Order: C-alpha cells, then structure tokens, then sequence
C-alpha cells in the first residue's frame, strides 16, 4: 500500500501531512517580492507530493518526474531573519526543478536553493512538520562530505578505517545528534556514494576513481548500493631512497618492459549516457574527429558496475590449478652432430668397463676436463643446452664419451624474463653422453663475488664493471628448481683419485638417494623367526633401541534435530541452511626387526619397529578436556605395544621419565625441539593411573640486527627469544608503535621516521640525525629484516606503466636498498601471503631478482601461522636471503597439527609449481592451539572497558597462558580493555547466542530499548522472495523491491536501527547470506585473521567474544598473536589494536630465528675442503 506519486506506504511507519494557515499560492510575487529569475528567501518550509506527504527531496523523485511541491512563507532575498513575521505565506509552490547546496553556514548547515517555473528560493528553517525529512537530508550531506574530504586523505583505507572517521566526527549542532554511527553510514549509504561517484566524474583522470576505494567497495556490498547515476547539486565547480645497483634494476625493468575481461553493464544510467564529445578520450575518436589510436571509451562513460568487478578480478588469484604437476627435469632427445674428427689428446689418464678416462680431445677446437660445452635437443620449445664437461673416457662398449653437468637458463628459473640473458644456474641435473652430441666449446665464466663484497654497496656499478662484459655466460649461484632456492655452489673438492672424473652433481645425487633409503646399521641378536637390530637410518637420522619415535595417527590405535524454529522470531535462521588431522602417535622403541624370508636370511627390504605406546592426555578415556590444562609436552607411559613399519616413522623425539631429569620440566622443555615427558603411566582397561614402571626409566654472539617497518616489535621479539638477535636499531614512521618499541627495547635506537630519509643521511656521509641519534653504518648491520606494507603494488593483475611507478618507488625498494648498503649476513622481507603473486607474482620475481643481482643466496615460502603454536588462521610470504659465505636457512617445519584448508603453502609463478622444504604437511608432534588456550583465563570484562591495569583474579588455565603469563609473583594484567560499540551494536552482541557457529542469523527480530534511549523497531518485511521463499508461517522474506526480477531498489522501504540490520537481509543472497557477521568466536576454533580494528561488519572474521557480550580486547588480540603479556603496547586502545594486529606473531619469528641459528652454527663449527 504505497502513494502513487512518492514511493511512501499509505500505512506506517511515520508519515505526514501539510498544514497551511491557510493562504495564497505561487503566482502571487506581488505583497513583498514585488519590487534572469528572481530570487527570494523561504522560511518554515515544508516539501510534498499531489497527495500531501511530506517528501524528502533527494530520493530521486523530481528526477523520475515526479511533481514535488511545497509551502511555507516568502522573504524578501536580503531578509536574513527566518521568524515568519516577516513573511507572505504561500502554498502549492513548484514543482521543483532544480535543487542544489548554495553553501555551508558556520556551522555547518547545508543551504538549500529550489527553482520554481517563476522563482528561485533559497531555504532558512523548515516548518516544525518538516524538521525531522529536513534533519536527515541535512545528514545525509554532512556524512558524504565527510567521506568525500576523508578518501581524498588516503585511497587505501579500509571499511573500519571509514567507520572510526564517522564515529569520531562530531555531528553539526543543527543536527541534535551528538555521535554518528556505523548505522548512520549504512542508512545514508546511496547518497554517500551518489556524491561519490560524482566526485569522480566531474574531475577526469587515469587514476583510480575516489569510489573504487576498499571501504567504499565494501560499502556497496554490505548495503546495496545501485552505481551509475546523476550528479546535479554541485553549482560549477613515499619516494624510495636507492642505490645505483637496485635503482639500475628496476629502472632497466621498466625500460625494457613499459608498455601493455568483462564489459560495460549497459543497464546503468552512465551506460546509456551518448559519448560527451569533450573528454580527450572522444577528442581521439576517427567519428569526429581524432586520430583512433587510444581507442579509449568515452571519459563520461566509464561504467562503474564493470568497475567493481575488475577491482574484484585485481584481489583474485588466478588461480590455484590443482595440477600443476612437480617441474620436471629440465629430459628428450638431443642432436647428434656431425664434425669432422674427434681425437684423444696425450694418453689415457685412468684406466679401469676397461674405461680409458682421458684429459683433452680435439675436434678441431680442443676440450679439456672443466670446459664448457653446448648441446643441441631436437626442440620443443627448447634452447640450446650448456654444460659443464667433468669427464672423459672411451668405453669399449659405449663410443667417445663425456659426462655433461647441466646449466640451468635464468629464464628458466623462477626469475623468468626478469633474468639477465647470459646468466646461468648451476643443477643437480647431469647425464653421460657422447662425444658426437657436442655441437661447440663454449666460455662460462664464474663470477665469484669479490673479497670486500661486504663493503661494495651502494658503489656505481660502473666502477665494479671492469673489464669488458658480459659478452658469454656466467654464473655465481646454485638453483633448486623445486623449492626455488638460489645458493653458493658446494666448494666440495674432489680427491686426487678424482681430479678428472669429479662429478658434484653425481656427489651429490649419491648423499641423497643413500638418505632416502631406510637401512638397518647394527644387528642385536638373532632368533628363529626374526632379527633384532640396534640400530637403523633413515632421512639422516639415527634411531637406536629405546629411542622416541614419530607415527602417523593410522600407525596404532589405542584401547580406547532441534524442535521448529519460530520463524516469525527469528527471521533469518533459515539462511544457516576438514579438520586438523591428529597430532604424531608417540612411541618408545623395543625392538627393530626384520623377519627372515624361506632361506633363512633377514630380509631388510621392510624393516619393523616394535613400540611402546604413548598416551596424551586426550587418548586417556578423559578424552580432549584433559589437554584443556596439560602441558602440550606432556605424555603418559603406556605397557601397550604395537608393530609399525620403520618407512611409517615421521622423525625422533626425546621421551624422558620426569623425575630422572636433571633440571627443571620448564627448563627441559625449554631446551629443544621434540621433547617430551611423562611423569605416570596409564591403564586403559583399569582407566586409571599410577607411577610408571622402572623399565621405563633409564655461546654464539647475537646479530647486530636492523628492524625497518618495526612496529611495536613482533617480529623482534620472536628473534630475540631465538636467541640469535640484538635489534640495535629500528625504524618506524608511526610513533606509538615506535614508542612500543622502545619499552620493550630499552638498549635499541628507534628512528621514528620515514625508512627513505635515513638510508639518505647515511648515504651522504652523516652520522647522527638532526635529533642526535647515531645512523648505524657500514659493518654494524649484520641482519637485516623487516614487513613493509603492500599497499602500493598489492594487486593480481599484471604490472602497466602507471602502477609501476607506484612500485619503482615502493618500500620494497627501499627495503632492498637497506639490503643492498649495509650487506647484511641474513635477510628476512615478511609480507602478505598475496606478496608472492601481487602482478602476476612479478613483485615476487624482481625483488628475487635484484637480491641475484647482489650476490644474495635467497629463497620465498609461504608459512601458516597457526602451525607454530597459535590460534589463528594466517599466512606470510617470506623470503629469505644469505650473504656469501653463509648458509642459505630453511623454513621450520610445523609444530602444531592444523586445518589443512588454512595450510596450503604452494606457490605458482608463470605455470611453475614451488614448494618449501616443509615436509610436514598439516601433520605435527603438538596439539592446535586454541582460543580456549588462548584467553579462557582472562577475567570478564564488558563492552567498552578501559581500565589499563587490572588483576588476573585467578591462575593460568592452559600451557599456553601459562607461558605466556611469565614467572612473575603477582603480574598485573595489561590492556585488557575493548571497543566501547555503540548502543545499537552492543544490543546485537547481547542477542547473538553463544552456541557455536552463532553469527547475526540467529539475531531475535524484537523490541529492544537501547543504551541511547532510543528504540530498536521490529524488522519489517515487505516484499516476497522467490529466490528464499515465505517462511514456515507464511511471512515475506524480502526486505526490498530488488528482490523480484529485473526492479530496481526501492526508497522507503529502507529501515535502520534495528536489531536485525537491514541491510543484511538486502545484500545477503549475493555474499553466501553474510555467514559469520556477527558471529561469536569458538573455544575449539581460531581468529580468521590478524584483527587490527575489530568490527562486527568488518573485513577481520568473528570478533565477537565466546559467551562476553563485546568485541574481542586488546589483550585477547595479542594472545592469538602469541604476545607474552608483560609486552607492552603505547597509544590509545585503537592504536594498540593495529601494533598487535600488524605485527607478525612472535611463535613465527622465533620458529624462523632457530632456522638461523642453525647456520649460524654451521658457519661457525663446520669448516670445508
Ligand atoms: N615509510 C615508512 N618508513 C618507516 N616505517 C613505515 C613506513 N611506512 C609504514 N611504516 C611502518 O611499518 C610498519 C609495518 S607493520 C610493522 C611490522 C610488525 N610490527 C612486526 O612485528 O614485524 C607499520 O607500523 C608502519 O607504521
Ligand atoms: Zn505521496
Ligand atoms: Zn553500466
Ligand atoms: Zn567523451
Ligand atoms: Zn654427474
Ligand atoms: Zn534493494
């Protein structure tokens, strides 16, 4: 039942009629007014349609030609008293043409002007009647004001960017309002995003329009916003400091790399708009009258829906092919040349199949033991091949033969087409072949890095560039084509047995089939049916009798609809319509044996392994709630005993009885990797436990380390607990996280400003700031590690000339100019798991790239947080690099058993497949750390708490906290403060369930007086979707007119402050019913993400507390991000929320600094020859 001029219903909510004195109507200019149009002033106003409703004139009304008239009384134009006293009375004036804002007052009313067929009117204060339509009208300008002037500020802000401006802006006093909110946005959201479209299209550029901005693309699809219409109101009107080297690089890149689906809608107003004819784009046109060469659609054209789905396109990866098989070797055929004459030169060196090794040989060109040679394939797509001759010998069954080490093309690496045309790679691929094969000698030199590398940075490559190249190939690194691992050749040398025979690549090849093979070593006893063995290998690892084993969970087994929903209640319910495996069995080894076959031999072909079995606490019949306050590291001695195959262990670990230990469980534990204990043992059959039986009893300096984008020091913290790090110096641009450091890090120097300026200072020959501080310099920086920002290069499509430029200049390159200076020993660049396919993963292959070009080992891998002992689902790019001289780190194999959905740690560039060295996939020795482990001790707290400092009011609860609580006496409890939401929401979070899997869904459509005094009305459906249907009662679903076939969005029956939010019902069948808005996090589960600004409607995942009526603390945060909570955070509680939230988790980097260590260690313990 709605009018049939405005789109008002007849019945409800809160309409309204005109009242008039009554008097005169238009025409009548003569009393006052009488004295290209004329112009008068008009007090106590009222807009309405043929029908008399008071209609609000920016609905679109006017512009679908729909007569709007309106009433109040006239003032001479110079009359700035809006008092009625004063004024001649008119009625039924219009309709209305025109409308648009003349201005702001001070402050800040928005003045409006009308325009009659006779007049123009410019408005003071509307008729009591009318206060409330002119009240959101005037709200509606003020908010989009504010976004327009607030996206202009910052084109990647996001939607909870946008909602804290709105909320922290104070409303006009002629609005009675004394806060906006996150509903005061979504209310007004079509107007918002009109004004900003229309921002846009009055100034015409290539760059990215104002409305394409993350938090307005959110905006539209959290509401539903139509794109694509009018703009009427108006009246007219971070640069990279370089080295020549990393400049060079990216510099030539573009050089030599500049130049260059979905379609228009057709159904939006801008699509049906003709070609304006006065853009550049239409200038350029043949049809009058360019050239036709940009062949660029109308500037005035530019479809806004085609727009969004681009941007969409932009943040996908496309995509994740399953297969995507392993590279393969690198294989066919090869030509068989026809030269002349091949001669042995000198006689034969060795002689053994009666193989008469030789040292040179002629064919026409001379060959001797080291030389290079190239080698035709019969083609596919394939290149010449080049190899390295590392023998030659006549067999006297075989021809003329040489063994050929292969050469790897750098375009055939992961660098692509970034690599330089001439350098080579060397491989573990190498072949015999014949002596006919060789098509040419050729020249590869070796470009071994100069003996003061260290200091060679920053120096004009043109002075290093002596003498006279690169005309041949070269090479200086090693390549690993599956892990994607550049590396420092082996400096293996062979024997004198071997001088012209030597093979690495066969060495090495030998070593690792040898590993790969499980082996018995030393024989025990010997019986009828089997024989024992003491000992056995395999993967490199001794296991001895009575040593702690790995098993997969299939490797033994222990010995052990709701009632109907009111519909009418809960509305939205009818829209809610892989785990982590188990963590490594653990047993202690009594026995290997192999069976004897029918001769009476030991066969070691399968090799078994007679164990003990091992319960955690959650194999016990108390299942998992025992594990809820068990040490992670705990186990229960068992005298059960199963046989496994040796080829099904997973690794060894130390399972050492309690009480026999020389030290402390926490300083155990604490003392390495695999290490568990027991302190009883378990009968299952009894289910019961008691005291295990006897037969089961039996230095390196810190780095120098430079954090740039340091934060509030996550990824320090994680370092230092490694034990391998001393941040000395940190820069960070933003000052409470560069405060944050510095109470943390007591004996570092914090630079608290841009990474560009000081890289510039130093570079110049300064030793301290304009402050005092002391620049570190050549020799101090012996790690370099830092997670620049991605948001100046982060998107999937391919690189053009514009974006570019906006990554010529980025904090990559900055980052690499750190690297590329001080020449680090080590260097960590963490980022976004996106980082590694941002432009068509060419972000990825140049910063590779220019670290080669350095003389930097390096590699990249992608690791899950949640393996490493925390509550959260999040993965990190991070590429690794190696000074000359050091070992090249691997990547630390998972921890903690996890959701293998969350753990897909593969990476495809240009078609190729690349994985890490990580063998454990979703599979480890610990439990999932959970959010239950995470914060079940934290006292309760409600919405919008702020009290700074506050007692635990109980003990630790989970291994977890209590390692995280420290071993303080009596600790205070940090940060433990949140979000004080406004009313609304804070009504919403009361009434989601705490039943798992709760979200908005479940939100009760009711009544409900808020803490603003205000009132939540029922939601009102009505319309009928066919799409969903009626409910079980017979009630409409629809909460628009969009919802039936091809209508457009109606006015009017949009609905705000409700408990159910309108705009989820509106926008919920196109983004999968919002599932998980809302929504309550789960004891058994984790956090989505890296929470930085927790909104309910936001882009972070749940963040509402379990069973609390409130958004997630700060303190809650920093536990998922494995925090120690004596780390201290600085700044306001929204400053907080982005230190912990931006930071990488200290688990992770500790995880990654033992990986350093390790060669840290081998550099310095293992010498070579
Ligand atoms: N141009 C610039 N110079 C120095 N720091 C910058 C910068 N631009 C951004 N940053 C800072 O870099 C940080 C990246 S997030 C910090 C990383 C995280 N705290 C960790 O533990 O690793 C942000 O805090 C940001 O303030
Ligand atoms: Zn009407
Ligand atoms: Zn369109
Ligand atoms: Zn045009
Ligand atoms: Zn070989
Ligand atoms: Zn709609």
């Amino acid at each position: 039942p709605k009018c049939i001029q405005c789109g008002q219903y007849l019945d409800d909510p809160d309409l309204k009629y005109g009242q008039h004195p009554p008097d005169a109507v238009d025409e009548p200019q003569m009393l006052t007014n009488e004295k290209a149009l004329p112009q008068h002033k008009l007090t106590c106003f009222s807009v309405y349609c043929k029908h008399g409703h008071l209609c609000p004139i920016d609905t679109g009304l006017i512009e679908k030609n729909i007569e709007l008239f309106f009433s109040g009384s006239a003032k001479p134009i110079y009359d700035d008293d809006p008092s009625l006293e004063g004024g001649v009375n008119g009625k039924n004036l219009g309709p209305i043409n025109e409308w648009w804002i003349t201005g702001f007052d001070g402050g800040e009313k928005a003045l409006i002007g009308f325009s009659t067929s006779f007049a123009e009117y410019i408005l003071m204060d509307p008729s009591p009647e009318y206060a409330p339509i002119f009240g959101l009208m005037q709200e509606k300008i003020y908010i989009s004001k504010i976004v327009v002037e607030f996206l202009q500020s910052n084109s990647d802000s996001t939607y909870e960017d946008l909602i804290n401006k709105i909320e922290t802006t104070v409303p006009p006093s002629g609005l009675n309002l004394n806060r906006f909110t996150e509903d005061s946005l979504l209310r007004h959201a079509q107007f918002v995003v009109e004004q900003v479209e229309s921002y846009d299209e009055a100034g015409d550029s290539d760059e990215q329009p104002i409305f394409l901005t993350p938090c307005m693309r959110d905006l539209i699809k959290l509401a539903g916003v139509t794109l694509g219409q009018r703009r009427a109101q108006a009246r007219r009107q971070t640069k990279a400091t370089t080295t020549k080297l990393v400049y060079q690089i990216f510099d030539t890149f573009f050089a030599e790399q500049i130049e260059k689906k979905r379609r228009r809608c057709g159904v939006c107003e801008v699509c049906q708009q003709p070609e304006c004819g006065k853009c550049k784009a239409c200038k350029d046109m043949v049809k009058f009258g360019g050239s036709g060469r940009s062949k660029q659609a109308c500037q005035e054209r530019r479809c806004p829906n085609m727009a969004m789905k681009e941007a969409d396109d932009d943040e996908e990866v496309d995509d994740n092919i399953p297969e995507m098989p392993s590279p393969k070797k690198m294989q066919g055929k090869k030509k068989k040349q026809n030269k002349n004459r091949i001669s042995w030169v000198g006689e034969a060196v060795k002689t053994d199949k009666k193989s008469y090794y030789k040292k040179v040989c002629i064919d026409a060109e001379t060959l001797e033991v080291g030389d290079c040679v190239s080698v035709i394939p019969d083609d596919s797509s394939k290149p010449l091949y080049l190899a390295r001759v590392t023998a030659l010998w006549e067999d006297s069954s075989n021809g003329q033969m040489f063994h050929a080490h292969w050469f790897c093309a750098g375009t055939d690496t992961v660098l692509g087409a970034t690599s330089d045309p001439l350098e080579l790679f060397l491989v573990d691929e190498c072949e015999d072949m014949q002596l006919s094969y060789i098509h040419s000698k050729v020249k590869v030199i070796y470009k071994a890095p100069s003996e003061n590398w260290a200091m060679e940075g920053g120096m004009d490559p043109e002075s290093l560039l002596e003498g006279d190249d690169g005309k041949t190939y070269f090479y200086q690194l090693w390549y690993d084509q599956d892990y994607a691992r550049f590396e420092s050749p082996p400096k293996t040398q062979p024997t004198e047995d071997n001088k012209f025979k030597f093979c690495v690549s066969c060495a090495r090849l030998a070593e690792m089939r040898q590993k790969e093979i499980p082996r018995v070593l030393e024989q025990l006893e010997d019986l009828d049916s089997r024989v024992l063995y003491y000992s056995a290998t395999k993967n490199g690892i001794l296991y001895r009798v009575g040593d702690g084993v790995y098993l997969p969970p299939e490797a033994f087994t222990f010995n052990i609809r709701k009632e109907p929903v009111d519909e009418d209640l809960y509305p939205e319910h009818y829209r809610k319509y892989l785990d982590a495996p188990e963590p490594y069995r653990i047993g202690r080894i009594k026995e290997i044996f192999c069976p004897k076959k029918s001769n009476g031999r030991p066969n070691e072909t399968d090799i078994k392994i007679r164990v003990n079995k091992f319960y955690r606490p959650e194999n016990t019949h108390k299942s998992t709630p025992a594990s809820y306050h068990a040490d992670i590291n705990l186990l229960y001695w068992s005298d059960e005993e199963a046989v496994v195959d040796f080829k099904a262990v997973q690794g060894r670990c130390t399972v050492e009885y309690g009480e026999d230990l020389p030290e402390c469980v926490q300083v155990y534990s604490m003392g390495g990797p695999n290490r568990f204990y027991f302190l009883e043992a378990y009968n299952a059959k009894s289910k019961s436990f008691e005291d295990p039986p006897n037969h089961a009893r039996s230095k390196l300096p810190k780095l120098r380390t430079l954090d740039v984008f340091s934060g509030c020091g996550g990824l320090s913290e994680g370092f230092h607990q490694a034990g391998i790090s001393d941040t000395l110096w940190a820069i960070e641009m933003w000052d409470p996280a560069a405060q944050a450091f510095r109470l943390n890090n007591p004996g570092s120097t914090v630079f608290t400003e841009d990474c560009n300026i000081l890289l510039k200072l130093v570079m110049a020959g300064e030793t301290t700031n304009s402050r005092g501080q002391r620049l570190p310099q050549k020799g101090d920086v012996e790690m370099l590690c830092g997670g620049p920002p991605c948001q100046g290069f982060s998107g999937m499509n391919r690189f053009n000339s514009r974006t570019y430029s906006k990554f010529k200049n980025s904090l990559v390159v900055s980052f690499l100019s750190y690297c590329d200076y001080y020449r680090p020993r080590f260097f960590l660049l963490e980022n976004v798991r996106n980082f590694v396919s941002f432009k068509r993963s060419m972000v990825l292959k140049l910063t590779l790239r220019c670290l080669v070009r350095m003389g930097y080992q390096c590699t990249f891998g992608v690791l899950q947080a949640g393996q490493y002992g925390v509550a959260q689902t999040r993965r990190r790019a991070i590429i690794l690099a190696a000074a000359p001289g050091e070992k090249l780190p691997l990547f630390p194999e998972p921890l903690h058993v996890f959701a293998p959905r969350a753990c897909q740690l593969s990476v495809v560039v240009d078609d190729k497949k690349f994985v890490s060295n990580i063998t454990r996939l979703s599979s480890g020795p610990f439990r999932t750390i959970t959010v239950r482990d995470t914060m079940s001790d934290l006292p309760e707290v409600r919405n919008g708490a702020s009290a700074l400092e506050i007692s635990y009011n109980g003990e630790p609860q989970s291994w977890f906290q209590r390692q995280l609580r420290g071993a303080q006496y009596q600790p205070i409890l940090r940060d433990h403060i949140c979000k004080d939401m406004s009313a609304l929401v804070a009504a919403r979070m009361r009434h989601i369930p705490l039943a798992p899997g709760s979200d908005w869904r479940d939100l009760p459509n009711i009544e409900v007086r808020l803490s603003d005094g205000t009132m939540a009305r029922k939601l009102r459906y009505t319309h009928h979707d066919r799409k969903n249907g009626r409910s079980s009662s017979g009630a409409l679903r629809g909460v628009c007119s969009c919802v039936e076939a091809g209508k457009a969005c109606d006015p009017a029956a949009r609905q705000f402050n409700t408990l159910i939010p309108w705009c989820l019902p509106h926008t919920g069948n196109r983004h999968n019913h919002w599932a998980g808005l809302y929504g309550r996090l789960e004891w058994d589960g984790f956090f989505s993400t890296t929470v930085t600004n927790p909104e309910p409607m936001g882009k972070q995942g749940r963040v509402l507390h379990p069973e609390q009526h409130r958004v997630v603390s700060v303190r809650e945060c920093a536990r998922s991000q494995g925090f120690p909570d004596t780390y201290r955070l600085f700044g306001n509680i929204l400053d907080k929320h982005r230190q912990v939230g931006n930071a990488v988790p200290p688990p992770l980097a500790k995880a990654i600094g033992l990986e350093i260590k390790l060669c840290m260690l081998a550099k310095a313990l293992t010498r070579v020859w």
